[PDB]
C-alpha cells in the first residue's frame, strides 16, 4: 500500500478544494511597470517599486508555462505570512510582453560558500532550527518544498535573517499521489527519489535538510557529492551502507535498476563519528550526530519529522 506521510497526511484534504486546486487558481496579475529593475541579484533582479522606493526582489517567471505558474502563485499565497518562508508582495505582467514575474520581499544573502566556514556550533543550530520553523510550517500547509539546499536558504548574517526560497519545485502532498522524482537537486535528493519511488512525501525535505546539516558540522560540502544521479545513490550508500540500502527497498517493495548491480559495490554502515577530523571537531557533538543520524537514514517514513528534529537536544541551546 506505498506509504504516506506521519504528519500532516489529510489537511489537505480537510481544506476547501480551492486551496491545494492550484490548476483552477486565477492570479491577479498588475503592471510590472510600477517596478524598476535595477540589477541582478548577486532571472532574479534587485528592483524599486516606483511608488514608494522601497527595495524588492523581481524573479521572471518563464511565460509559456501556465501549470507551474500557476502552482508557485498558489503555493506561495498559501504560504504568506509563513515563518521565514520568503514572502510573495505582488504578482505582474510587463505590460508589452505580458511575461509573468513575481515580486519578493529583499534580503542581503551572504554567499553561503562563505558564511559556512565561519558559522560557529551555536550558528549551524541557531539557522537548522530557523530553518526548521520554515519547513514545520509548509508541511504543516500540506506543501512539500522538494528543492531545499543552501542556494534555497537565504542568510542575511548581519541581522540574523533566513529565508526559504524558489518555491517552483513545491507540490501540494496527498496520500498515495505519485510524483515526479525528477524533483530537488542531486546533492540533495533522497534515496527515494534515486530508486523511482514516487509515493513520497514532506520527509523528502527533511533528508534534504539533514544533508545541509551534515556540509555544515563536517565541511564537506555537498557531503553526498554524486557525478550524477546514478553514482549519488552510491556516495549515499558508502555511508549508510548497501546491505542497509537493500533493507530499505524489500521493505518498500521497490527493484533497484540493473544499472545499479554493477556500480553499487559493497560497502558497510560507517559510524557518523569516522568523518569527524581537526577541521570539524569544534562544530561536531554527540547530540548534533544523534539528530543527524535520524535524518540521513534510508527509510523516509521514519524519518525525524520537522517537528520532532525541532524537539530534539540539538537546538537546546537555541529553543
Ligand atoms: O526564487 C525565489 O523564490 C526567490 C529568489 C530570490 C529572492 N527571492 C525569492
Amino acid at each position: 500500500a506505498g506509504s504516506r506521510a506521519r504528519v500532516y497526511a489529510e489537511v489537505n484534504s480537510l481544506r476547501s478544494r480551492e486551496y491545494w486546486d492550484y490548476e483552477a487558481h486565477v492570479p491577479s496579475w498588475g503592471n510590472q511597470d510600477d517596478y524598476q529593475l535595477v540589477r541582478k541579484l548577486g532571472e532574479v533582479f534587485e528592483a524599486i517599486n516606483i511608488t514608494n522606493n522601497e527595495r524588492v526582489v523581481v524573479k521572471i517567471l518563464k511565460p509559456v508555462k501556465k501549470k507551474k505558474i500557476k502552482r508557485e502563485v498558489k503555493i506561495l499565497e498559501n504560504l504568506r505570512g509563513g515563518t521565514n518562508i520568503i514572502k510573495l508582495i505582488d504578482t505582474v505582467k510587463d505590460p508589452v510582453s505580458k511575461t509573468p514575474a513575481l515580486v519578493f520581499e529583499y534580503i542581503n544573502n551572504t554567499d553561503f560558500k562563505q558564511l559556512y566556514q565561519i558559522l560557529t556550533d551555536f550558528d549551524i543550530r541557531f539557522y537548522m532550527y530557523e530553518l526548521l520553523k520554515a519547513l514545520d510550517y509548509c508541511h504543516s500547509k500540506g506543501i512539500m518544498h522538494r528543492d531545499v539546499k543552501p542556494h534555497n536558504v537565504m542568510i542575511d548574517h548581519q541581522q540574523k535573517k533566513l529565508r526559504l526560497i524558489d518555491w517552483g519545485l513545491a507540490e501540494f502532498y496527498h496520500p498515495a499521489q505519485e510524483y515526479n522524482v525528477r524533483v530537488a537537486s542531486r546533492y540533495f535528493k533522497g534515496p527515494e527519489l534515486l530508486v523511482d519511488y514516487q509515493m513520497y512525501d514532506y520527509s523528502l525535505d527533511m533528508w534534504s535538510l539533514g544533508c545541509m546539516l551534515a556540509s555544515m558540522i563536517f565541511r564537506r560540502e555537498p557531503f553526498f557529492h554524486g557525478q550524477d544521479n546514478y553514482d549519488q545513490l552510491v556516495r549515499i550508500a558508502k555511508v549508510l551502507g548497501t546491505e542497509e540500502l537493500y533493507g530499505y527497498l524489500k521493505k518498500y517493495h521497490i527493484d533497484l535498476d540493473p544499472h545499479f548491480n554493477d556500480i553499487l559495490g559493497q560497502h558497510s554502515r560507517k559510524r557518523w563519528e569516522n568523518f569527524i577530523h581537526s577541521e570539524n571537531r569544534h562544530l561536531v557533538s554527540p547530540e548534533a550526530l544523534d539528530l543527524l543520524d535520524k535524518l540521513l537514514r534510508y527509510d523516509h517514513q521514519q524519518r525525524l519529522t520537522a517537528k520532532e528534529a525541532m524537539e530534539h537536544p540539538y537546538f537546546y541551546p537555541v529553543v
